[PDB]
């Protein structure tokens, strides 16, 4: 880099290979490159200044020139400590793009790189614009820099648990400026949280242990749209897999689909005792997995009950739905490589190297398919990706922090894009499989009461 | 000496009672209502008009509804649909029922007639349970005055809340309407599950053809165009999806499954020149599952690859153009809901002709027409919400508000999530599944209920 | 004109099974490219065969074949439930004697297998025999010797029918040579697996309508039939538990997913229903039998089973499952023909509504047959195909023409050579509209073929 | 002061040593023979040179060898195969071992001849265990005096096979050998589902490319392709497959796919025109899997789709013309063991050009050059193969027999089914499976001893 210093990476001269990949990944994301194509010129994003949250991959780097490539300014940091790709962030480093990322970062340096977005020069950037995977850097703003807030027109938040907080705090009466819900979309949520996890769980855990899947026992937490994509992953691998759920819809869907749904307490009571645990199931799994976005779902009593030599992992955004802490407390942490660690059950103070007692931790609980491998593949962040850029035009061109009081107050609100912009990001994907999407006659249109142009469906459509 | 009947042989009733009992142990969800609501009776002055496939499913929700208190008169949505055992057993039972497999197009009008009328007269009904609206268009269009009457319609089936809601947008709907096909334990059960379990059972009843290896094509990827495709595919075809909603193609292209067009550049211009006929002489089956008209056109039946299987399993038969093809082509019945199209002429057909198409049921509902439709354990959710939206419609008693209050109740409507979870926990039950119970601090921490629902409105599942 | 040698169901269903057959044919491109090829040669010209296999539309496929190339012949079914009445009828109506309709007692099985050996009250000069399982091998071999001394060979169709044949040439009891159609590559590994993965959940389906996606299914035995059986269920999403007495075969089921699981504890069988794993059967919705072996399904097994499981077997025989012990001890309900529910709270009589039952499928006679129609017609082809060649070639060898010395040296059991097997493979694989690729002189120099084939050596196990 | 190695980085050792441990605890077969025979100590004299892929799993292999009595002095069969920590762990365990991850030709040919020789001179070997046949071939073409002490070779792979083979019925081979591939408990397990694992594996780790819904040409449906068309269907991809043998062909029909050939009509005339360049246009990713010479050859390589991906799991790299596409077209290395070729010439390239393949592992196995190869508990049961086979013909001591008794014994032979039965056993236990033993009337009645061998030799599983 030049006298440009305005970043911190594991290691810059990682960017040639990084910008390698980068030309890769834009031949996998045909909807995205179309948005560059299609907005280059007008420039939709001239004067947007971006901070933007949210796990330094590859297929990050192709969104953050993307915006770029759109007239906006950004300054970027990961939302995890284990997701960076190291040769990712250094070709953004290198293009001249402010990046705080690594992987391997402690807690303190998680929340100094979020800062260095947020300040420049020890200063509040003059930000206009939040993109946030999980919440993180949307909570740092409306909690330590309420003010900047004031110059903010919205938020493009990417995933299910960070729109809950939006939820919760627009409900309560604390959320500053409008937010655009992009997990929503089905071109992000029926693609990205269940098929991704598809491609990346099993690639992973295989990274991770090198285990045979093939014949063995999982019991998955949870069956959303990541529960979904992950028992996929492993059943399709030869798994034996058992589900977990509190939904009964989303149990349903589990049984048809060929899994036999189970808990790991005594009637599904979760009473906080040892007696309350399945011990006879929990000793016969080989692999658990947690996709919930809940708290505490492969609790102490469970892990204590697990068969030897169990592989424990969480697919969910934040690490606390394994109680880990509970291991660090009280068992003995050997690493085998970065990011994977025997847990030795046979007490805290050393252990023996031949034990047999022990369990398989992957990214100490973070999200594994991220940790432990590289996340989503290019072709399907394609569609995640192409929504947050539509969503950032939208809310960019909204312009809500110069609104008048009244009409602020009819736009703070949570939203996802219009269906018809869903469909449009859906055919560019089809399109990069070489598929052909049928064109309706005028009849044909007529009958099903809709446009020849789409949108196809209602809005009450759950596809 | 009850009379008010007809079925094609009533000496079949035992039969169907035998398979009745049999399907009632596949059915918790929907015996677990008999039990909660008996002692409540909530249907208790009911009077149902009942229109969907008369199957051994469909006899455990009509004795489900009059175990509440309702009385029926009922008959078939389709006239390949109906299991002859069952319609005689639920006739045995003193119910009146107006259905028979095989019917003509004239019986067929004639069976709904005969649940609106009784004694030349129309029947006091005061509810309505409709499988693709044709009673409901019936009533609106020949009976006005009866709807004056009635509190409500519960309607199975996309095709029939389609049309329910061309009427309400029109200001024409009289009654208000429950769209049952959108809970979840429908939609995403019986649409897709359903047509898994029943599509390549009713082309092998049909045919009896090996399916593994073999190349099908199947238009539309909504619920049932998912459930077919699987049902396909899970024998070893190699499936390939048409679709015109981009989002659903997504969906096909991450399944695994090639999305393809019969036209080129995907223009359907009415032309042979528009046809990939390279793609369609390749096809040995082809299934239509869109509820809408013309999706397998007469010039894809002109190009389609000689002995190729043609069915449909969207609700009504004009998704393939059957029309052009007893136009131009002589029909050859192989045995019932089976015949060969030798598209040499019309004027009659070689015995030995090489070019032929085998189509099942007529065009008609192929799962209906050639097996038994969807398993009882899949049925027991999409009939769940059948009596409980009955219930739902029957104690808010629309007919006796005065129009201003009408115009305000007036609306079509899904079953609330809490139902919908109801329906589903009996389901999973069923199959032994355990659900598990959230922690307070853990229902705090996302925000729901312990007692549910577990999910916000807009959630697709 | 005046033909009356047969007995079937119903003479008036021919008609059906003439348009059942015309498709058929279209769907067994091996089976009639070997009717073209050979027809105008009429190899089988003298040839008298006795054939005992299920009389379904493949067969009458097959049947017409081996009369189109010169045969005359006299058939049966193998089984009392496997016959298609329609098949039946239109080949009793082409003039070609055959004894068997669907639904026969025991004692009209044996009558049908005799009358093919009989005519006109004495032995048929017989010289060829195509069996499928060995009933009418024994009965020619314990009641019929003498109608041996003429016989070339046996073509033997099923793994249990091979193992018979084997026994007697071990014992020295064997009087003629056989051919192991069974153990082409193209019976085998497309007949016993892929047969029973398209037929298994059909039979279930059309007996009894039942969802098995989400349910729990145990599959007794992962040989051919096991594989294909396991597939057929998982498929369709049941939970597929398998047992198996061969580690190897257990070892296949892990790697393809299967939890490996035995009916007793510890996998020990002492008889007593002690042993039974109870809480593993009290949860099986569906259990099939697959083995070819004795009392796989037995009597405690049945005690311990989950209320309304289903219970059938795909094996040839039906004493895999101890149905004995029902007839015995539980009370029968017929549901429907071949389908039976069999009350567990006694034997004299049945509560209509009691909710102890089991639903038995085909009174325990293999299942895809008796309650649907067996393996299809393009997968027939290749065991039916493997049959002709088979019949060709001992026909052809005449060793009921030998001396005593040559006829000890010719004396076995054995299988059609792999230049065979990968021609009707060759013919299926054409039906598919599949592209075999052809080795360039090179290519087959490297890695030491002929560039026509073999392509495998006699090892190899695919 | 051990010195007699020679690894990429021996600080790995610690690292490599704690993958051990755990892939001890996943290969019960092979720990259960350690343990069985460590008593008897069977190889007690036995010096084996030993040439096989410098994974985590051959380290397993090589310390039960040591544990049974042996020495060894141990080579990778592939430069590419070797994981670091593994060769590390080996050689900080004082066992003569030279590999490395990513050698040059000649220094695998180095490494090979560092096993051979000790202290300048022929080691007094007397045991050879193999995979692929090139310390075969050196020991035959080169050091054939070594050959006069040697009791045999146990060879791990169909490739190797072959060569003995041909080496039999040509006279030329030496001593006896054991093949360790036809054990069922190795080809079917091993070939096929090791395949299955660590053919998307090695995919992703090299590309990190969506599979599910693009197009896959599987060359060959032995078992490796069997093993390989799975890894990618049950990824989502639509596969096709090629083959010569129409009985294989024939399986993968069943099995679900399409079965085509590159050539029109399936005839290779060398030419440009006998390309189906429709086919190979739409094809986004090759897999070989034939032990063939040439089966992607140059005139395919011309027509894959843009940015396709190449690879090859066989054992040798030549079923890709590397060799044309290093005479002809631009390399640009993405990053180890990945490579982008540019077909727009040989002089350079443009960095954003869109005319490109992907080739993985410059053609080598690539399950073992991107990714680990098989995972250890399906190693497990060819290595267990591999240590009873050493047993058996160190035993047999053929080097010591004389001339008639060596005729008698110069064959190729695999192990007999009783102990391919007791692999299979603790393969299954350390799944928990429960294997269920016959009774004695069920073993007279199928005539087998309750102990096994259960089938004949013809059986093919
Ligand atoms: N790793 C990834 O790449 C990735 C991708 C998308 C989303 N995520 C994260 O994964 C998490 C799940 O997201 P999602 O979209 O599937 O959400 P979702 O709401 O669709 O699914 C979560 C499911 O967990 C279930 N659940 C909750 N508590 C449970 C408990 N105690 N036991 C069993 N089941 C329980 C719920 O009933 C629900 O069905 C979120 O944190 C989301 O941010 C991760
Ligand atoms: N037979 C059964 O058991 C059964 C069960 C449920 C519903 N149905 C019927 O099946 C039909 C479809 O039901 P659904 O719930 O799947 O509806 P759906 O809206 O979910 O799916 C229909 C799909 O067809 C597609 N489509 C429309 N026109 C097309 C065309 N010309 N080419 C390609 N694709 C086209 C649409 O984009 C849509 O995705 C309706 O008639 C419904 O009543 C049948
Ligand atoms: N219904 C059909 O269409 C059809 C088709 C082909 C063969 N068959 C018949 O099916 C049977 C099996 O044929 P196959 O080719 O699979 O034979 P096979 O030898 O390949 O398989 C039988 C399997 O049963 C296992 N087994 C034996 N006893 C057992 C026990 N007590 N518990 C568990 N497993 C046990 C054996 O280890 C073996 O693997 C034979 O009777 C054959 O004739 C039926
Ligand atoms: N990478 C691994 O981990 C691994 C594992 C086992 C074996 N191998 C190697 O893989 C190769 C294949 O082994 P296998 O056990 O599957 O052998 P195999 O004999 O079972 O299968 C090879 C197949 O290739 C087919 N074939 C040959 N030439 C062809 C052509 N021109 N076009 C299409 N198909 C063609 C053959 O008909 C045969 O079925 C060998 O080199 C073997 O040593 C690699
Ligand atoms: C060409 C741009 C346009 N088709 C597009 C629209 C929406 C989303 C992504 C896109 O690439
Ligand atoms: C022409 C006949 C020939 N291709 C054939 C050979 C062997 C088996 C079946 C067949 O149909
Ligand atoms: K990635
Ligand atoms: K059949
Ligand atoms: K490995």
């Amino acid at each position: 880099p030049a006298g440009f210093t305005d970043y911190k990476v594991a290691d810059i001269t990682l960017a040639a290979w990084g910008r390698r990949e980068l030309i890769i990944a834009e031949s996998e994301m045909p909807a995205l490159m179309g948005l560059r194509r299609k907005y280059a010129g007008q420039q939709p994003l001239k004067g947007a200044k971006i901070l933007g949250c949210i796990h330094m991959t590859i297929q990050t780097g192709v969104l953050i020139e993307t915006l770029v490539a759109l007239g906006a300014e950004v300054r970027w940091s990961s939302c995890n400590i284990f997701s960076t790709q190291d040769q990712a962030a250094a070709a953004i480093a290198a293009a001249g793009i402010p990046v705080f990322a690594w992987k391997g970062e402690t807690e303190e340096e998680y929340e100094w790189c979020i800062e260095q977005t947020i300040l420049k020069d020890g200063q509040p950037w003059d930000a206009n614009m939040v993109l946030d995977d999980g919440g993180d850097l949307t909570e740092i703003l409306h909690k330590k820099y309420p003010q900047m807030l004031e110059r903010i027109h919205g938020i493009t938040e990417e995933t299910t648990t960070g729109v809950h907080r939006l939820l919760d705090m627009l409900k309560n009466g604390t959320l500053k400026v409008p937010a655009i819900n992009v997990n929503d979309s089905v071109t992000k949520s029926k693609n990205d949280n269940k098929y991704g996890c598809r491609h990346s769980l099993n690639d992973a855990i295989k990274r991770g242990t090198d285990h045979l899947l093939s014949g063995k026992q999982a019991l998955v937490i949870g069956y959303g749209d990541v529960g979904k994509g992950s028992s996929q992953s492993l059943r399709q691998e030869g798994m034996i897999v058992k589900v977990a759920e509190v939904d009964p819809i989303c149990a349903m869907q589990a049984c048809m689909d060929g899994f036999e749904v189970v808990s790991p307490y005594k009637n599904g009571i979760n009473d906080g005792t040892e007696a309350s645990i399945d011990a006879a199931l929990l000793g016969k799994i080989d692999l658990i997995v947690t996709t919930t976005g809940n708290v505490n779902v492969c609790d102490a009593n469970m892990l204590k009950a697990l068969k030897k030599r169990a592989v424990v992992c969480n697919i969910g955004h934040f690490d606390n739905e394994i109680d880990t802490a509970f291991m660090r407390k009280n068992w003995a942490w050997e690493e085998v490589k970065p990011q994977v660690h025997k847990i030795h059950r046979t007490g805290k103070d050393g252990f023996d190297a031949h034990n047999d007692d022990y369990l398989i931790l992957l990214a100490e609980g973070r999200l594994v398919n991220l940790g432990n491998a590289t996340g989503h593949p290019s072709r399907i962040m394609d569609g995640s990706f192409a929504n947050q850029v539509l969503a950032q035009i939208h809310l960019f061109e909204q312009k809500y922090a110069d609104l008048p009081a009244a009409e602020k107050a009819k736009r703070l609100s949570v939203e996802v894009l219009p269906k018809k912009l869903d469909e449009e990001v859906a055919l560019e994907m089809v399109k990069g499989f070489g598929g052909v999407v049928t064109q309706l006659t005028p009849k044909q249109a007529e009958y099903i009461g809709v446009s020849v142009e789409g949108p196809f469906k209602p809005d009450t459509y759950r596809y």
